[PDB]
DNA sequence: CGGCAGTACTG
DNA sequence: CAGTACC
DNA sequence: GCCG
């Protein structure tokens, strides 16, 4: 916000490692990149840089060298790859590793991936999709195809509960995807239900690909009726009772902080997970050596703050 | 030095 | 298994 | 990359 100058540097390296693979510095850019953003004052020294938590050695030097001197030697040294490696990570279904080996093999652009490549059946979905999948929808489409599958799921039995988590969830304008989380208030009627509810959504021609089938998870794409719809991503978990609230969080996210949650859990002697928060957990030195707990009872979300002695925090407040 | 998360599909 | 994905 |  106050140091747009700086992290607009700062995220075309974040990107590069990304799609390079360094997963961890990655990592670290994104977390200096969100601290520098919610800060409250344009940084304007070294030991100021120092002063944030995610800003260390490295990245307050690249912040001294973005001031006064307006740009950032390392930028100019970026390879070459790394736009087509963004490109071909951009196919759902392809990551780092596959982009790199399409790259080694000579492919430029996606008309070099169609014609030559040998795809994945998620991949060959993904490139399909592939403008599609990098647009949000707004929310209010979202909102039609949560009841759409609430509608489909509800007929089967009438007592399952769905819930669009995600950014939906957060209050977010637009949606990259929707999250529909269903459970079963019995703790039993939640099990089994894919085959039936999957192949409704088919009927409609609701749902256009799938991408995962799993026993409790479902990835894949719908579209709804009618002109100038696009193709959207659909995920949809099914979850016992005793999980809900936990499933509730963590698919609500965001991510970043489902992370820091994890974090103070760790600094309590606890674990925090889609399926549960556990207690009593044994750390060796950092590392989860034995002591996988005892998992604690948590009916609502509030129940998982509580316990972590923290203030419930309602979904919009948690877009980090 | 070494964690930075666990969970699940796919093939 | 490695790879990719879910937040 | 950061941080304990
Ligand atoms: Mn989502
Ligand atoms: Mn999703
Ligand atoms: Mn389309
Ligand atoms: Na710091
Ligand atoms: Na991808």
């Amino acid at each position: 916000n106050h140091n747009l100058h700086i992290t607009e540097k700062l995220e075309v390296l974040a990107k590069a490692y990304s799609v390079q693979g360094d997963k961890w510095r990655a990592l670290g850019y994104a977390k200096a990149i969100n601290a520098l953003k919610s800060f409250h004052k344009p940084v304007t020294s070294y030991q100021e840089a120092c002063s944030i938590p995610g800003i260390g050695k490295r990245m307050a030097e690249k912040i001294i060298e973005i001031l006064e001197s307006g740009h950032l030697r390392k930028l100019d040294h970026i390879s070459e790859s790394v736009p087509v490696l963004e490109l071909f990570s951009n196919i759902w279904g392809a990551g780092t590793k596959t982009a790199q080996m399409w790259y080694q093999q000579g492919f430029r652009s996606l008309e070099d991936i169609r014609s030559q490549a040998s795809l994945t059946t998620q991949q060959a979905i993904g490139l399909k999709h592939y403008s599609d999948f990098l647009e949000r929808m707004p929310r209010e489409e979202a909102t039609e195809i949560e009841q759409t599958v609430q509608k489909a799921a509800q007929a089967f039995n009438s007592g399952l509960l769905c819930v669009a988590c995600g950014s939906y969830r957060r209050g977010k304008a637009t949606c990259g995807d929707v999250d529909v989380l269903i459970t079963h208030p019995d703790g039993r009627s939640h099990r089994g239900i894919f085959s039936r509810l999957l192949d409704s959504l088919r009927q409609e021609g609701f749902l256009t690909d799938d991408l995962v089938k799993g026993e409790t998870k479902y990835l894949g794409v719908c579209r709804l009726p009618g002109p100038g719809r696009r193709h959207r991503r659909l995920d949809i978990i099914v979850v016992p009772y005793s999980e809900f609230a936990c499933a509730l969080l963590y698919f609500t996210g965001s991510a970043h902080f489902n992370r820091s949650m994890r974090a103070l859990a760790k600094t309590k002697g606890m674990s925090l997970s889609e399926h549960a928060l556990s207690t009593a957990v044994v750390r060796n030195t950092h590392g989860a050596k034995v002591g996988p707990g005892r998992v604690l009872p948590t009916p609502t979300e509030k129940d998982v703050f509580r316990l972590l002695g923290l203030p419930y925090r309602e979904p919009a407040e948690r877009d980090w």
